[PDB]
């Protein structure tokens, strides 16, 4: 069984009408789960609020206190040129991190074989002391650190296939031998890091603009899988971003739904080998509403196989 974590509060976050990281991203996912009838092989779960101790396993106290103080009573408060808080962003971000924590508790406990968190705002750009690029708290990193420190797991792997490099995840874990990060990312591209001075636990593969899926499959098969087979992670955490899609206006790569299906199958195989199938996956980016819905459904269906 596959758990599906979301919350209505996540729709209340918005950063202006023009902004592509918008509430209709979550509604597009809901519509496609209906039109595909794949919403019937998952169990719906409500995301809880993340508590401070969950956040402080990843972020600094000043980071958390800043966003709490920055949360506006009305209008918007700017974070960076394309990231702002509205009076709902704080609650939404707690739900997004909350989802990832609670999915982790449910998978380790054996309630679900795996889970997906259909949540907003995304996480993987949020460094321990830097909110940026639509991200406030690093949902995936917070979930992995939950499994390490609370459930006392010894080894976890983070898979990030968003088009943008997960700088936030690299900045959290470059001294943490219990974590392996495997990723693909468009290069050179925002956030313009991740290609150099890679810690030994960082397996982040730069990908050229306009690359199609066969380049990513080759990269995953020849580079990720031997790292993962050597590491044997006891659980897998997924920064499931779908903006490397051919139809995405914010990326310049050319994946399609079948690629996301194929990638998820690999994640399943690694998890079945070493992790008792335990996977938690969190929505990152992905901005064409039709292709986002279609790509999340292909991902989710491969999790429920
Ligand atoms: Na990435
Ligand atoms: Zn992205």
């Amino acid at each position: 069984a596959t758990g599906f974590y979301s919350h209505a509060d996540c729709l209340q976050h918005e950063m202006g009408q023009w902004h592509p990281e918008c509430p209709a991203r979550l509604q597009a996912i809901e519509d496609q789960l209906i039109a595909s009838r794949i919403g019937e092989l998952i169990e719906r779960e409500s995301a809880p609020l993340a508590d401070e101790a969950a956040l402080l396993r990843v972020h600094t106290k000043a980071h958390v206190d800043y966003l709490r103080a920055r949360s506006p009573q009305s209008g918007y408060a700017e974070i960076d040129p394309d990231t702002s808080m509205n009076p709902h962003t704080w609650t939404a971000a707690l739900r997004a991190a909350g989802a990832a924590v609670a999915a982790t508790d449910a998978v380790i406990e054996g309630r679900y074989d795996n889970a997906f968190c259909s949540v907003r705002p995304p996480g993987h750009h949020a460094e321990p002391a830097r909110a940026m690029g639509f991200c406030f708290f690093n949902n995936v990193a917070i979930a992995a650190r939950h499994a390490l420190e609370v459930h006392k797991l010894e080894r976890v792997a983070i898979i990030d296939f968003d088009v943008h490099h997960g700088n936030g995840t690299e900045a959290a874990f470059s001294n943490d031998a219990r974590v392996l990060m495997c990723s693909i990312f468009q290069h050179p591209f925002y956030p313009f890091t991740g290609a150099d001075n890679q810690a030994p636990n960082m397996c982040n593969v730069p990908i050229a603009a306009r690359s199609k899926g066969m380049v990513v499959r080759e990269a995953i098969d020849m580079i990720w899988l031997p790292r993962l087979d050597a590491f044997k992670p006891q659980m897998l955490f997924v920064s499931a971003g779908f903006d490397a899609h051919r139809e995405d206006d914010l990326g310049n790569m050319a994946l399609v739904e079948d690629d996301y299906a194929w990638i998820t199958q690999q994640i399943r195989l690694v998890a079945d080998k070493y992790a008792k199938g335990r996977i938690v996956s969190c929505l990152e980016g992905g901005y064409n509403l039709s292709a986002l819905g279609r790509s999340v459904v292909a991902h989710v269906r491969a999790l429920a196989d």
